[PDB]
């Protein structure tokens, strides 16, 4: 059977995972379909309550990660062996047991949402909540979901889906519309102006980019654009729809942030406008009155989530409150709001404090309910007003959000990036990689905005390149590192972007880079035809359990060496032309270095980093046309995510011979075992280089390619 309650114990392919399963813990593996290869998991209580912590059964000696909510809004990881280390508030628990591995997903049910944490008896407790009083229940079945495979990440996936296939209230990421933005360069005001920004900033970021030849072909306009004001430190509501006097034209007041957008757009050349708001409106929501049927609430404290952010106690939205919408009017709101924006010629919007809704469902039905109602209605006005799917997800780590994301494709992937917290950095790279394990299954992450000129500008920029999402800076105008950008950005904005979510390899998933003084974080992605690898020491910081915020904390040495291997690239098969004869050997390209290596199946390749530093990788496999005669396609060397620039590629072994479509521009690389005799770019011989001894071919594609015919034809005679 599988997965199984025997005598005490919940067994796992013949594997103990937990012991002193209550007898009051219930399981089916019942479907719709119907025999489901994992099981749902409820218990029964004697008591109607609008909370219940259930001992599900004590883990010991049983290596997990997990990613846990350390504010409302977020998640970050941790890793552990004993019950006792499972964080309050953890929303994604993955197991491995000595090859097996186990998914808990803790879910929504009816009003209720779930939520896994640990105790000092090391018991794994699930914490089911409605969030508000007046809505109990005293039985469950489906609260809590648990699934073993081989495979981690493609454990994690079949969970998922045996998940939607029973609640059917939301889609998996890559059944999803992705918005074009993704595809391009952009640019967000928030750190360049933050709510002092005006038409003229916007104007003026935008403006700089493009001179120095890194075009962004969006902007955010963020938080400081929207009418609002204090009541009659205090906080902000909403008080119009419109913009405020920053975006209203010089002369002409009535003309407003359309005239921002057309100068964008035609004026600047940019294809995409998105403007920041609340999901409530503002952060103090919307000004009580009739209109949206607002009025005054306070959030509820849950005690998971203020055991781990105390300060959420004595937050202005905690103490002053919001003017919460009305379910009943709140798609007029979002419909007015965004009819208004759209008819301006914006695109899209980032929607921000999400997780608030959680705190607000006091008169209305709970958590899981008031978050379904806005999201419904956010869901509706998007895909009337917004069509390219013009929503990006932000501070929105909550079950109760991610289990309705029926539509929205973009999820800001952790906190906030803090150009002035040297704290930040490297926990910004463990959060994103780690947490993208989890809400890529959802909607596409978005490791957030950066700037090109910081002392971990590279650091950045390199995870931001292999992320597979937006890639965006906050520079403030005239604060650039051109030569940076170009490494990102091509010259018609466009970025090199990869295909899935960045996340850890299989190798880091269980070891955590922050907190254990021993590994290197390693990230992997795919392109077509390339894997790509990022190496990152983010050691010496992390959320501290007992001070319940991020610090610094010691780290036994400056330096530490791990290692690399083609197969690290869990996916590489993929990139092969041929998977079936491919022997797994791997052409691997350093970008800083600038240095290709050859790595047969297995060897290992040491790599050495200190604290913030960063090393990536293109992994290309290996076609053998005849012996002797070997090749592989890197791509543009001298940007960050090299081989997303490789489109099409066939090897012609009758004529040795290799065919490529390659977009861009700039130099173009590839490992080759032989000189080749002609390299030939759109019908015409070029001039190339050769290194004979690692086998690295170079020339330059010089321009974009001209039309309208969007690739380069390169064919290479070897
Ligand atoms: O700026 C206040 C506003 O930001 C949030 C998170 O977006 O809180 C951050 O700033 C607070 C004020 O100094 C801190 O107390 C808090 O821990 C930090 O996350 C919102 O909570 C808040 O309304
Ligand atoms: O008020 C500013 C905003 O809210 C944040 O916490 C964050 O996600 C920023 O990127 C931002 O737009």
């Amino acid at each position: 059977p599988a997965v199984r309650i025997s005598d005490g114990n919940l067994i796992i392919k013949n594997r103990t995972i937990l012991t002193g399963v209550p007898d009051n813990v219930i399981t089916t593996s019942a479907s719709e379909a119907g025999p489901v290869e994992g099981v749902f998991v409820g218990a029964v209580f004697n008591k109607e309550e609008s909370k219940h912590i259930v001992p599900i059964g004590t883990l010991r000696n049983s290596r997990f990660m997990s990613c846990f909510r350390f504010k409302l809004w977020w998640m970050a990881q941790r890793m552990g062996e004993m019950g006792r280390d499972i964080p309050y508030e953890t929303q994604f628990l993955l197991v491995e047991s000595n090859k097996v591995y186990t998914v808990f997903l803790p879910l929504i049910e009816g009003s209720f949402r779930s939520c896994l944490q640990g105790n000092v008896n090391d018991e794994v407790e699930l914490c089911l909540e409605s969030g508000d009083v007046d809505t109990k229940r005293s039985s469950f079945t489906h609260s809590l979901y648990i699934h073993a495979g081989t495979d981690p990440f493609q454990t994690i996936t079949d969970a998922i889906r045996t998940v939607k296939l029973h609640l059917n209230s939301f889609r998996q990421r890559h059944e999803k519309k992705l918005p074009g933005i993704v595809d391009y360069f952009g640019w967000c005001t928030w750190d360049a102006f933050y709510q002092e920004v005006t038409q003229e900033g916007v104007e003026a970021g935008l403006k700089s980019l493009a001179a120095g030849g890194t075009p962004p072909k969006f902007v955010i306009i963020d938080d400081g654009w929207q009418s609002v004001e204090r009541d009659a430190s205090p906080i902000f509501r909403l008080t119009g729809i419109k913009e405020n006097e920053k975006f209203k034209k010089k002369d002409d007041p009535n003309v407003g942030i359309k005239n921002i957008v057309k100068i964008a757009k035609e004026k600047h050349g940019l294809r995409y406008v998105y403007v920041w708001h609340a999901i409530t409106g503002y952060w103090g929501g919307v000004r009580p009155g009739e209109e949206y049927g607002s009025v005054m609430k306070y959030p509820n404290m849950s005690k998971g989530v203020v055991e781990n952010d105390p300060t959420w106690k004595t937050d202005v939205m905690t103490l002053q409150g919001l003017g919460l919408v009305s379910p009943k009017k709140v798609y007029k709101f979002y419909n007015e709001l965004h009819s208004y924006l759209a008819d301006a010629g914006v695109d899209g919007v980032k929607v921000a404090v999400q997780c608030v809704l959680e705190t607000l469902g006091g008169g209305l039905g709970g958590r899981v309910e008031l978050t379904r109602q806005f999201h419904q209605a956010l869901d509706s006005s998007v895909a009337k007003n917004f069509p390219d799917n013009g929503c990006i997800a932000c501070m929105s780590h909550n079950t109760d959000a991610l289990y309705c994301s029926k539509q929205a494709a973009v999820i800001r992937a952790s906190d906030d990036f803090y150009p002035r917290d040297p704290v930040s950095h490297t926990i910004h790279i463990a959060s994103v990689a780690y947490n993208s394990v989890f809400l890529g299954e959802f909607m596409q992450p978005d490791w957030d905005m950066f700037h090109s000129v910081h002392p971990a500008a590279e650091y950045h920029a390199s995870a931001r390149a292999i992320s597979g999402g937006p890639l965006y800076v906050s520079d403030s105008p005239g604060k650039h590192n051109f030569e940076l950008l170009r490494k990102l950005v091509l010259p018609d904005g466009s970025i090199l972007r990869a295909r899935l979510p960045g996340r850890p390899t299989r190798d880091c998933l269980f070891a955590d880079p922050a907190r254990d003084g021993v590994s290197l974080l390693k990230i992997w992605n795919m392109n077509k035809y390339t894997g790509v690898l990022g190496v990152y020491n983010c050691q010496g910081a992390a959320w501290s359990s007992t001070e319940r915020k991020n610090i610094f904390h010691q780290t036994k040495t400056d330096s530490l060496t791990g290692s690399i291997r083609g197969r690290d690239v869990h996916s590489i098969s993929e990139a092969s032309t041929d998977p079936t004869t491919w022997n797994g050997d791997c052409a691997v390209y350093s970008q800083s270095r600038g240095e290709l290596i050859v790595m047969p199946y297995n060897v290992s390749l040491p790599v050495s980093l200190k604290i913030r530093e960063h090393e990536i990788f293109t992994v290309s496999p290996i076609s053998h046309l005849v012996d002797g005669v070997s090749f592989a396609p890197i791509g543009l060397v001298n940007m960050y995510n090299s081989g997303g620039a490789i489109e099409g590629l066939r090897y012609e072994a009758e004529k040795m011979k290799v065919v490529m479509e390659v977009k861009g521009c700039g130099k173009f690389g590839s490992y080759s075992s032989v000189k080749p005799k002609r390299c030939v770019v759109e019908s015409n011989e070029i001039a190339f280089e050769y290194d004979s001894s690692s086998g690295l071919v170079t020339f330059e594609l010089d321009k974009m390619p001209i039309e309208n015919k969007r690739f380069h034809l390169i064919q290479v005679e070897l």
